[PDB]
């Protein structure tokens, strides 16, 4: 993959029921990078490609490596990019079920976005996974004002990121299992636990 852009091409008229947006770390290319299209082939099989949507967040988000040291793990233009991308997706297909998951500073920004997002579209988010959370010490494991039970976060043993650091170790490049299991598991479940459209 590396990119996709299901929602913004994604007719109106025939909207999917599960609306994946996902953001991905710093320098990877397109805009789902190296963990993203294994979550997206797993969840086209478990809804079929006309059921979900995936959508990697481009736009102003440039995912360059020195943002992470900004206030809230990236820039405010890359906030604005991910907050558009769940308010499309909210006016194109309000009955779509959304899922969310991010990338080390796709992480931080997942969490900077969801944290800001109007209340009514972030309650419509059923489970959000993160990998390499470079806020994960700092914001104790959790998303802001976004429930734990919805939250799910893989940090590896030694991902200095995890632990409060912005220093890239090897743990932080293996989170494929993961990408291509228990992550897809996650989000599937939860989706399921309230139900699509």
């Amino acid at each position: 993959r590396t990119t996709r852009d299901d929602l913004i091409n994604g007719n109106s008229a025939s909207c999917a029921d599960v609306i994946f947006i996902y953001a991905r770390g710093s320098t990877e290319t397109g805009n789902l990078g190296t963990l993203g299209p294994s979550i997206a082939s797993n969840l086209e099989s478990a809804f079929g490609k006309d059921g979900v949507w995936i959508q990697g967040v481009g736009g102003a988000y440039r995912a360059t490596l020195g943002d992470n040291a900004l206030p809230r793990g990236t820039s405010s233009a890359a906030i604005r990019e991910m907050l558009g991308l769940f308010q499309q997706a909210n006016t194109k297909c309000p009955d779509a079920t959304l899922i969310a998951g991010g990338y080390s500073q796709g992480a931080a920004l997942a969490a900077a976005s969801i944290e800001d997002l109007d209340s009514a579209i972030r309650d419509k988010i059923a489970g959000t996974v993160l990998f390499g959370y470079t806020k994960n010490l700092q914001n104790r494991g959790r998303i802001p004002n976004y429930p734990a039970d919805r939250t799910k976060v893989f940090c590896n043993t030694g991902d200095l990121v995890c632990t409060g650091s912005l220093i890239v170790a090897a743990p932080h490049l293996a989170y494929g299992p993961d990408a291509r299991g228990p992550a897809p598991e996650f989000l599937i479940e939860k989706v399921r636990a309230v139900r699509g459209c």
